[PDB]
């Protein structure tokens, strides 16, 4: 047959594939809003039909030859729809992986905790009570506990499910000829030598996340005594702001260098001018819309979940994004809070909808991100605007004050703890993961080796000594949920490449010139820059991700380049700052994990 007559099998095979993917995605999405065992059973049935129908494809697919074919992108349509994954694995174990993630899931999300001090109000969740808890207390001891219990309640308890779900991904990863599911995630990116390129972009960190974190260290030893915070040591992570230390910008402030002058949390404002979450969405959207691109369609604003149900169910609060695979079926399901930091995770979520929206009428098989990187980065680009003062104050969340040198840095130090710490974090938790899954790390040192690579390349530490009778990883959301966390990482290099890409675009960002810095340009209102953006996005996955970077960069790799631009100035004042002080750089480790 002729490839003008294969192109209509595979047509016929995409629909197929399609309708099941969307009914599977369905249940998932009942299961996620309304956490019941029935719920569940119809999302891992749906997930088990879809399985079968993707078996089949697969198998339909091998009778084309694939190397006389000469579409490239017709040969691009049949590996993405061939690509099992987990549905490589008879039905029994399929069910089985799917029932051992949602038993991690489960556990996390449905969580309660008792008040410090009070064994009489025991209806405390992770979202809002815990998150506003770390993000708003400076008290040790509070803090301490709430950590211990958190960590307890979502840890070691799913142990076992967990290494269920390490021995069937592993399976899932061999019957796809894989040698492990490091590999099978590694895959995503495309390119042998991308495992290398992340550890170059870490060590090319380094040095300026050593200056930033010495200099927390030593505000937080000044504000809370040397008992509590070594001045060598890894920082206690509970004070962090943060219950996985992954971002520090709720303690920014509270450490910042020029606490009387202009800070840069509007918060109060965003309270104080009656913000909903709705309003909240609704700048969202009218970001994008100033771009030139997709409004929210009138589904999205019925069908979404923007606020915590009042209603006693359980359910997964952590915010997400999801894609019907229909035409403008596209939700957010987010627990949404009046505060700057829910104000940017809107962004973020909203910049999936905005992908799912500018590639849905590819089909299916192209249907997602560039790799997983380009879907997390598209709404925090956004956010990089947003949170300039020159955009805060036309959306008039920020007061006019007088500009100096010392309210630049404030700037500068908030983005740093907000953003720069969190690219060591992301780093580590797939490293771990992979190495748990290609059997470098071992079940009876889990826990230490976590919790060493931690205190390695963040340099914090629990506050309480912790065994290999606890088990902390799935306390975070994604290893409970397994959803790979590469991605994140990958995501805040090239978010700065894409920023600078479309500041450019919008005449806001010029090199060298101080008047037009990465870090004061917004590009609100650029329809040039939205063109260019829409163009990539558009593409879905339809080419490899090199040439959808091109379309807005030019360039055609994840450099560090533009991230480390990004904080230079921060940089040359920590650097010299520091030295000031005399606050030690670097850390001894952690002592906090015995075996
Ligand atoms: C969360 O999920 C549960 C399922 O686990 C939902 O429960 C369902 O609730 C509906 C009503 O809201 C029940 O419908 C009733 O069915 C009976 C007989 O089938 C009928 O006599 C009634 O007229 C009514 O239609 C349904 O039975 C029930 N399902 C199960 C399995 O118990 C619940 O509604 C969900 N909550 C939210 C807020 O969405
Ligand atoms: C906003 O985006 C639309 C596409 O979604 C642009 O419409 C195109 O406009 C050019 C004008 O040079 C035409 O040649 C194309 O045929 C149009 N395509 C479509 C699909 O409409 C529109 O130009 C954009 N607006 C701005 C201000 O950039
Ligand atoms: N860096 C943040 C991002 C996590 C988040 O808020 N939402 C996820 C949901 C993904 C999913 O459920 O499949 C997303 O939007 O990517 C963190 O670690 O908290
Ligand atoms: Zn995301």
């Amino acid at each position: 047959p002729s490839e003008t007559e294969i192109s209509q099998i595979v047509e016929w095979i995409e629909q197929r594939y399609q309708q099941t993917k969307a009914h599977q995605t369905l249940a998932a999405w009942e299961y996620g809003s309304n956490l019941t065992e029935f719920n569940l059973s119809k999302k891992t049935k749906a997930a088990a039909d879809f399985a079968e129908v993707a078996k089949a494809v697969a198998e339909e697919l091998q009778q084309f030859k694939t190397d006389q074919l000469t579409n490239a992108t017709l040969k691009r349509r049949i590996k993405k729809l061939a690509k099992l994954g987990y549905a490589a694995l008879p039905a029994d174990q399929f069910k089985e992986l799917l029932g051992a993630i949602a038993s991690m899931e489960s556990n996390y999300a449905k969580a309660k905790f008792c008040a410090y001090g009070d064994a009489t109000k025991c209806d405390l969740s992770l979202d809002p009570e815990l998150t506003e808890i770390f993000a708003n207390h400076r008290e040790p001891e509070e803090l301490k506990y709430y950590w211990v219990q958190w960590y307890n309640a979502t840890g070691a308890p799913v142990r076992e499910s967990f290494q269920k779900y390490v021995e069937l991904n592993r399976q899932a990863a061999l019957r796809n000829n894989f040698s492990s599911g490091a590999a099978v995630w590694l895959n995503e990116y495309d390119d042998s030598t991308f495992e290398q390129q992340v550890d170059d972009v870490i060590e090319q960190i380094r040095p300026l996340y050593e200056q930033l974190h010495a200099y927390v260290r030593y505000k937080l030893r000044q504000k809370y005594g040397d008992k509590l915070v070594s001045p060598t040591g890894p920082i206690p992570m509970h004070l962090l702001g943060n219950l996985w230390a992954q971002t520090w910008d709720n303690i920014a402030d509270f450490t910042t260098p020029f606490p009387e002058k202009k800070l840069l949390d509007v918060t109060d404002e965003m309270i104080r001018q009656g913000y909903t979450p709705i309003k909240m969405f609704q700048m969202g959207d009218d970001f994008f819309t100033s771009l030139n691109m997709t409004k929210l369609p009138q589904t999205f604003w019925d069908k979404s979940i923007l606020e915590k149900p009042t209603d006693g169910r359980d359910l997964v609060c952590h915010a997400s994004a999801w894609d019907f695979f229909a035409i403008d079926d596209v939700r957010i399901k987010q627990c949404t809070r009046v505060n700057m930091r829910e104000f940017f995770v809107v962004h973020h979520e909203l910049g999936h909808i905005q992908y799912y929206l500018q590639y849905q009428h590819q089909p299916v098989e192209f249907r997602g991100g560039a790799n997983p990187g380009f879907h997390e980065a598209v709404g925090d680009v956004l956010s990089l605007s947003v949170s300039t003062p020159k955009h805060l104050k036309k959306v008039g969340l920020l007061k006019d004050y007088e500009e100096d040198e010392q309210v630049k840095i404030n700037q500068f130090y908030r983005a740093g703890v907000t953003k720069l710490v969190f690219l060591p974090f992301a780093y580590t938790l797939d490293k771990y993961r992979w190495g748990v899954f290609r059997g470098d790390i071992k079940p009876r040192e889990y826990n230490c080796k976590f919790w060493e690579m931690r205190s390695r390349y963040s340099g914090v530490e629990p506050p309480v000594v912790r065994t290999e009778q606890d088990f902390d990883p799935p306390a975070k959301y994604h290893v409970s949920a397994d959803v790979e966390y590469l991605r994140y990482f990958v995501s805040y290099v090239i978010q700065f490449q894409f920023h600078r890409a479309a500041c450019a675009l919008a005449g806001e960002y010029v090199k060298g010139d101080p008047e037009k810095t990465l870090n004061n340009c917004d590009i609100y209102q650029s329809t040039a820059a939205g063109n260019q953006l829409k163009e990539m996005l558009a593409l879905g996955s339809s080419k490899p991700w090199p040439d959808a970077m091109e379309v807005l960069t030019g360039e055609r790799k994840m450099s560090a380049d533009a991230i480390l631009e990004y904080f230079d100035p921060l940089y040359q004042w920590l650097l010299e700052e520091n030295k000031r002080l005399g606050a030690h750089v670097g850390w001894t480790d952690s002592q906090k994990c015995v075996s």
